[PDB]
């Protein structure tokens, strides 16, 4: 689509957002009901679910997903996530357990078993919707799953970097 920032054309995707999806308020690819609805084996930790919902706000609401868009026959394949992202993800969800490794969401063994390494979690989840990046959060070569809404968005310049250099 137009400019540098483009949203994948689909049903789920095209000032007031709910909880973890707030960081993208200034530019977002997801409508309010998408965030609100995004917040809707065994009891899962508050941190683990926090991380999942964060990932959903990222997939739906982020303008920066352009470069990795691949067609279904839209879909996103292997957006690099920073080491700390998948790390805190896999550690928060470590204690928790899960039944199946498909983990199809929107489309009872421990998590560590299905995903021994954070690479396993971020890669195997959603058929490689994310890539496990060796680059740490601050380098600028990897996308940040979540950021505090007040601060500037680190992922813009990265989406440009991958849109041109890669």
């Amino acid at each position: 689509d137009k400019l540098l920032s483009v949203c994948m054309n689909s049903k789920r995707h095209k000032d007031e957002l709910y909880q973890e999806c707030r960081p993208w308020e200034d530019n977002a690819c997801c409508t309010r009901s998408t965030s609100w609805e995004a917040h809707l084996c065994g009891l899962l930790t508050p941190a683990c679910r926090k991380h999942f919902i964060q990932a959903i706000c990222f997939h739906e609401c982020s303008p920066n997903l352009g470069p990795w868009i691949q067609p279904v026959v839209q879909r996103v394949w292997g957006v690099p996530l920073c080491q700390e992202d998948c790390e805190d993800w896999w550690r928060a969800c470590h204690s928790s357990l899960t039944c199946k490794s498909n983990w199809l969401h929107g489309w009872c063994l421990p998590f560590s078993y299905h995903f021994p390494t954070p690479d396993d979690l971020c890669e195997k989840i959603w058929n490689n919707t994310f890539k496990a990046s060796p680059e740490r959060r601050n380098s600028g070569r990897c996308l940040q799953k979540w950021f505090e809404p007040t601060l500037s968005n680190p992922n813009v310049e990265v989406a440009l970097h991958f849109a041109h250099h890669h």
